[PDB]
């Protein structure tokens, strides 16, 4: 499928890869979301990655994914983890934010079986007008330093 904006929540398990990502403007995924988030890529104008750690309790912030996984971008930056994740592909983050889930109410996601936004797995596609709005929203935030502490 071709399209002009295609939106995808990312998880992280640690909050370390998120300050990492915003440093050096990169990010990798499991294999298998590597490859969905890779067809969007060649296939979309837009792909804008809404990012959440584990357990946080909402997003900290979205960005656009930049370029393909490439092997020889940030060749192991993430430490060993490395090994389970596909290639790194860059990343330009548009917007450091705090909101949580709670905030936006109950909003569940047609596209991932009518689980609740809170409930999306890493890689998690949201319909336009949702990932939209949530951008939206995100960007007419105060921006938050992430990297404090
Ligand atoms: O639920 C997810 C998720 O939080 C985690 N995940 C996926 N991709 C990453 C990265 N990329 C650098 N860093 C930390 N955690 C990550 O994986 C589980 C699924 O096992």
């Amino acid at each position: 499928p071709q399209s002009t904006k295609r939106f995808f929540i990312i998880k992280s398990n640690r909050m370390s890869n998120i300050y990492t990502s915003i440093q050096h403007g990169v990010w990798a995924t499991s294999k298998g979301n590597s490859r969905k988030l890779s067809n969007a890529f060649t296939s979309t104008d837009h792909v804008l990655l809404l990012f959440s750690a584990n357990e946080s309790g909402g997003f900290q912030g979205f960005g656009r994914m930049m370029s393909l996984p490439d092997p020889q971008l940030f060749p192991g930056i993430w430490g060993p983890v490395q090994l389970r994740l596909g290639s790194n592909f860059r990343v330009m983050w548009l917007k450091q934010c705090k909101i949580e889930f709670e905030e936006l109410g109950k909003v569940t996601n047609p596209w991932n079986d009518d689980l609740p936004l809170r409930k999306s797995r890493d890689g998690t596609e949201v319909p336009p007008a949702l990932g939209s709005l949530l951008c939206t929203w995100m960007s007419q935030r105060p921006s938050e330093d992430l990297l404090a502490g």
